[PDB]
């Protein structure tokens, strides 16, 4: 068998872990794994181009896709379905029901978790002003993290959501956005950033602004730099997924589809706070 | 005795806040003194009203400040005299006051952006205009920031105009007339309060541009409602000014009698139609 893996891009180190897990499973199975992603996360047009190119020029036995857009990728996936090529979605949900399954974090639950963690960092005897650094509307994973977070906090006594701008897919964009927020906002008491790039961008902005360790800060995903910032007390906690295990299971599920075996509609790959 | 100082009388909106405050005051059997400037945005005039009442007299002040920063010294003077201050409608900078009763204006701006997006053909690039009110007026600054925060990075959306109109509907009319003449294409518009919405509406009609683009307005009056039902305005984001005035008085009475209040009481916001 041959499996085509198309992730969101290369703008997060996260994706290398998903790929490494997928490659481990493909190696164990004795199957060929192709990996083709856009340079940048969020490049919807580029991802659609990769899918159509491989459908025409070198079609796989199954497609494993992390869609950059929950809606804008459905026509691409429907083309695979009409060619009877199974599609397994990884990491971030796809709209509709053209695909055969999902293997991902429960991203809505991860956001609720992040809000609970933030509440635990705050002095809840006073009103607290909260900022959310959103990623990009239509990116299902972060849209769900953002909504789960807001659903815990919106009516919470002593909590005010004072900022929720979109940062975009780039850590440079997240840095620019956070720098503006820090300058323009009177008091930020708590922050949540829903992925690797937004967490790293915000961190760099917080340091450059002389604001380290000043407020509660829940981030998402982990790298050596984020782990260090957390151990230093610059980040209050990180909500972390299991990207290697997710990549590994996505390959196993895709192979089940190739062999005509049933798979769960949703395989939840787990989420946790990195520290107590 | 409760002193109620709103922004001015440039918007029919303030009569609804006053009516709610008066209902609450009547129900509680307390005297309400409503004292506002003639025009919204008259910062110096509002400071004068506050200075006068400190010099000769109330048990609490309910204030809708014309400037989030410029009213802070006036409010601090009340705090130094231990007269509770409840801020209504539009936030005040600092922490000299005892609470806020208002729409969540930032969230209301985000709502307006989402409503505007729903009016647009998002298969194609769309040009968007925003009519700002006045820097330093917290309520509209927050609506504008919420709206922009949703849209500034949105695929296929370009913000091509964001001028300030000022507090008068006549000024909003002049500004919109200029935009309609000078801009090659406007695909969507947001106006963040009653005066800006009415001024834009009148300009759009006078330009022969009615029903040509998506238009989210803010606040409601019989005239704005008619325009919406006619399809001239796509939707209105509306506050609950009567409930806001009523709650502001009840919160002020709680302050007078020493019952703790929340720092922010969110009085709600919705789209007027589906
Ligand atoms: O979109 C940003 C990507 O970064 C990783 O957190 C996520 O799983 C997500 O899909
Ligand atoms: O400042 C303009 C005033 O008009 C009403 O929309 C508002 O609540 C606002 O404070």
């Amino acid at each position: 068998p041959k499996l085509l893996l198309v992730l969101k891009g290369d703008s997060n180190a996260y994706w290398r872990q998903v790929y490494l897990g997928a490659q481990k499973a493909a190696d164990e199975a004795g199957v060929t794994l192709l990996h083709r992603s856009t340079k940048d996360d969020g490049d919807i047009a580029g991802q659609i181009q990769i899918l159509s190119y491989h459908l025409s020029q070198a079609p796989p036995d199954a497609l494993i896709l992390a869609p950059n857009s929950a809606e804008d990728l459905t026509p691409s996936v429907a083309q695979y379905r009409a060619r009877n090529i199974p599609v397994l979605v990884v990491d971030s949900d796809l709209a509709g029901d053209a695909h055969q399954g999902l293997v991902a974090t429960d991203n809505y639950a991860a956001g609720q978790l992040a809000a609970r963690a933030l509440l635990a960092t705050l002095d809840l005897s006073k009103e607290r002003n909260i900022a959310l650094l959103r990623l990009r509307a239509g990116n299902a994973s972060t849209d769900q993290r953002e909504q789960g977070f807001l659903d815990v906090l919106r009516k919470h006594d002593k909590i005010r959501i004072i900022a929720a701008p979109y940062a975009g897919d780039d850590r440079g964009a997240a840095r620019s956005e956070m720098l503006r927020l820090l300058k323009e906002t009177p008091t930020i008491d708590g922050l949540f950033t829903p992925n690797e790039s937004t967490t790293i961008g915000a961190l760099v902005a917080i340091r450059q602004s002389g604001m380290s360790k000043q407020f509660g800060f829940i981030g998402f995903d982990q790298t050596e730099e984020l782990e260090a910032a957390m151990y230093a007390g610059e980040i209050s906690n990180l909500v972390v997924q299991n990207p290697e295990y997710m990549g590994y299971l996505a390959v196993q599920r895709a192979l089940d589809l190739v062999r005509g075996k049933p798979i769960p509609a949703f395989t939840d790959t787990g989420v946790r706070l990195l520290q107590e």
